[PDB]
């Protein structure tokens, strides 16, 4: 896997690690649809709206199988730590029109 997952379950926005690299989700969009980070960084998505959202990576992207993240409720978060350079596209399972990518340098 080209990513590790600190927590399988979503957690509270207030529980996000200091100096976290945050991508907010609001208005049915990932606020930073093109995020650039370095190898070893942890990316955290935070849902700021009542409609649940997730991040879903298709099979072959971060590993052999698809990585379908859990649904985040309002003010819930979810992290992924990227261990290899590359460009990783993702989308929201229930709302596939919501798309983003993280470019690991
Ligand atoms: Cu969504």
């Amino acid at each position: 896997d080209k990513a590790t997952i600190p927590s399988e379950s979503p957690f509270a926005a207030a529980e996000v690690a200091d100096g976290a690299i945050v991508v907010d989700i609001a208005k049915m969009k990932y606020e930073t649809p093109e995020l650039h980070v370095k190898v070893g960084d942890t990316v955290t998505w935070i849902n700021r709206e009542a409609m649940p959202h997730n991040v879903h990576f298709v099979a072959g992207v971060l590993g052999e199988a698809a990585l379908k993240g859990p649904m985040m409720k309002k003010e819930q978060a979810y992290s992924l730590t990227f261990t290899e350079a590359g460009t990783y596209d993702y989308h929201c399972t229930p709302h596939p029109f919501m798309r983003g990518k993280v470019v690991v340098e």
